[PDB]
């Protein structure tokens, strides 16, 4: 089956788990097809096995950065013959963020996996970082349309290019995706022909048809307001009030919202570390420059998030391990769990995604999203036998997910924590 797991790390880990090496090392491996948002080719190349024959590397113009001589060796040289490289132009202010590899191995065999970093050594190494990973596919005639491979192939066309058609879908289209059955590919795209983000997501909820309901996200960035005149948040304003049928598509004001949290008993949470973390954290401040949320400029909404919503959560200092300590991770996810402690280890549903809590990658209601992303949905109603999702945390480390934050989560002390403030 589909699995989750934490990425390895040279600091952390000095003596389950997966390495780059692991993907992309093996000797079976024929092809690779890699989507980032940013790649150090020397970095990346020194990953693989000298008997792979194709690599294709689809990234934003601009974010590729070379090998210079100097670094070459004979080995690397070998390798690099073999990588073909697509180049995306965006428009400004939005960026290739989808992370995704497509492995072909000798027998026909076909892997396919979401990690959350992008392929470079400093952001492979320093805050946590997750891998969810395919079952294994065969090269194979389809019968059933499955859906998650119907998902991947729009979003593939949705670039336009015709290097992604043929040296990509076409490849895609002769995998049998039937292991893949029970869960869906939700994605972001520019596109103006093909429908996605926020909007295509809601849908595919609303599709898959009394009690506390509990909805969090956790992200390494969170956007500003949605509007310049008032203070609104993606999540505590548009997202969950879409999902739990407050507004419907054709904003509240802040204030009806939390009398509607209140009675319909709506619990809301966004993990985000804290200015104390990364004093905890065995790197120290190392991780920090992933995390993005300015807040310096636009006091009332963060003070919004924080006093009125008390929306932020951060780890459970007492369960984590030794050896990663508070760092925390840049891994997406948004998840949901209804209860009639042991909140979030059965969920209605949970993404798991490149895309950030912000409008450029979701997009809204009205607007589309300016990025490319790329997630995996487990949905209840979708799943073959258990008609439940399993989640656990690896800090405790057979689930259908795993995550890296601990479970419980554990609410800022209004007292004293701050979100990181990168400003700073």
């Amino acid at each position: 089956g589909a699995v989750f797991k934490l990425m390895k790390s040279d600091f952390y880990e000095r003596e389950d788990m997966i390495t780059l090496k692991d993907i992309f090392g093996t000797e079976t491996l024929k092809r690779s097809i890699l989507f980032s948002f940013q790649y150090e080719l020397d970095f990346l190349l020194r990953q693989f096995h000298q008997n792979v024959e194709n690599i294709t590397i689809v990234g934003q113009k601009g974010t590729i950065m070379p090998i210079e001589a100097r670094a070459m060796d004979a080995t690397l040289a070998v390798i690099l013959k073999k990588v073909k490289l697509i180049e995306i132009t965006m428009p400004p202010f939005a960026s290739h963020a989808t992370k995704l590899i497509i492995n072909f191995y000798d027998n026909g065999e076909c892997k396919i996996f979401l990690p959350s970093n992008n392929f470079t050594s400093m952001e492979t190494n320093l805050p946590q970082q997750v891998c969810w990973c395919s079952p294994l596919l065969k090269i194979g005639k389809e019968g059933l349309p499955v859906p998650f491979k119907r998902s991947l192939i729009e979003y593939l066309n949705s670039y336009h290019l015709k290097d992604i058609d043929e040296l990509i879908t076409k490849s895609v289209e002769e995998v049998n995706f039937a292991p893949l059955s029970e869960l869906e590919f939700v994605y972001s795209t520019p596109s103006k022909f093909q429908s996605s983000g926020l909007l295509s997501f809601y849908n595919k909820l609303e599709k898959l048809s009394d009690t506390a309901k509990h909805y969090l996200c956790q992200t390494s960035s969170i956007g500003t307001s949605l509007s310049r005149a008032r203070d609104e948040n993606l999540w505590t304003h548009l997202m969950i009030p879409l999902f739990t049928g407050i507004m419907s598509p054709p904003i509240l004001p802040t204030n009806s919202l939390i009398n509607e949290y209140s009675q319909r008993k709506i619990k809301p949470y966004i993990i985000f570390p804290t200015e104390q973390e990364f004093v905890t954290s065995p790197l120290k401040w190392s991780s920090s420059g992933w995390f993005h949320f300015q807040y310096l400029q636009k006091k009332s909404y963060y003070e919004m998030l924080r006093n009125k919503f008390k929306v932020f959560y951060k780890q459970d200092p007492a369960m984590v391990t030794r050896r990663r300590g508070t760092t925390p991770a840049h891994s997406k996810f948004y998840m949901h769990c209804a209860t009639n402690s042991q909140v979030f280890k059965e969920l209605e549903w949970c993404l798991y995604t490149s895309a950030n809590l912000s409008q450029t990658a979701w997009g809204t209601v009205s607007r589309k999203p300016r990025n490319y992303e790329a997630g995996v949905l487990y949905h209840s109603r979708r799943l073959a036998n258990t008609r439940k999702v399993t989640c656990r945390t690896f800090t405790r480390d057979p689930t259908h997910v795993a995550v890296p934050f601990t479970l419980p989560v554990i609410p800022y002390d209004l007292a004293e924590d701050e979100c990181f403030c990168l400003a700073l």
